[PDB]
């Protein structure tokens, strides 16, 4: 049984069963995911392992630093 979840746009992103916060940044972006530096379920704080719900909204939190170059190459 996969679990329905929505994004802030209200886009429709299904997730397989045992599906975790990680996973539905994966879904939306990879440099974004990767940046995911917390996450946020049904308006409440939730842990990256935390198990998404169906019907809840998912929200991966991200600084969308514009940053570059930063660390060393």
């Amino acid at each position: 049984m996969e679990v329905m979840v929505f994004t802030p746009k209200g886009e429709i992103k299904r997730l397989p069963q045992g599906a975790t916060a990680l996973d539905f940044a994966y879904s939306l972006h990879s440099d974004l995911g990767d940046h995911c530096i917390g996450a946020k379920v049904n308006h409440k704080l939730v842990p990256l392992s935390y198990v998404l719900n169906s019907g809840d909204q998912v929200e991966v939190l991200s600084s969308k630093s514009l940053e570059h170059h930063h660390h060393h190459h």
